[PDB]
């Protein structure tokens, strides 16, 4: 259902989400930019995710329910776990550095693919056209 080529439409919040991950304010108005796309095919329970944007290209495999390590545009490390939550996915993780909790939801909503994010309590969305 997530399968496809999604790029980044629009945010909400997402300038006071980076904020409070302690971003600066030159980085974050890159970040409100960043041209993100997410490529992304599931196999099963298997998923790969190609992540696009002006800060790097990798690509993302995770299994649903097996934790594994994943690294921010800065070098921050999150390890953490994606599972599927209804028609959701829920991505629970958290930062190597202090230990706080980063959960990411992955939601279809019409024909737009909305990615949450939530961090000490500041809420942010990516929201992506396919
Ligand atoms: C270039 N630099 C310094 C950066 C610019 C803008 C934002 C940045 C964030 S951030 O936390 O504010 N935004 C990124 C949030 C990403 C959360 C990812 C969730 C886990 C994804 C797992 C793999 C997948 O399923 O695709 C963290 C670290 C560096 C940032």
């Amino acid at each position: 259902a997530f399968d496809g080529t999604w790029k980044v439409d629009r945010n909400e919040n997402y300038e006071k989400f980076m904020e409070k991950m302690g971003i600066n304010v030159v980085k974050r108005k890159l970040g409100a930019h960043d041209n993100l796309k997410l490529t992304i095919t599931q196999e099963g329970n298997k998923f790969t995710v190609k992540e696009s944007s002006n800060f790097r290209n990798i690509d993302v495999v995770f299994e649903l329910g097996v934790d594994f390590a994943y690294s921010l545009a800065d070098g921050t490390e999150l390890t953490g776990t994606w599972t599927m939550e209804g028609n959701k996915l829920v991505g629970k993780f958290k930062r190597v550095d202090n230990g706080k909790e980063l959960i990411a939801v992955r939601e279809i909503s019409g024909n737009e693919l909305i990615q949450t994010y939530t961090y000490e309590g500041v809420e942010a969305k990516r929201i992506f056209k396919k």
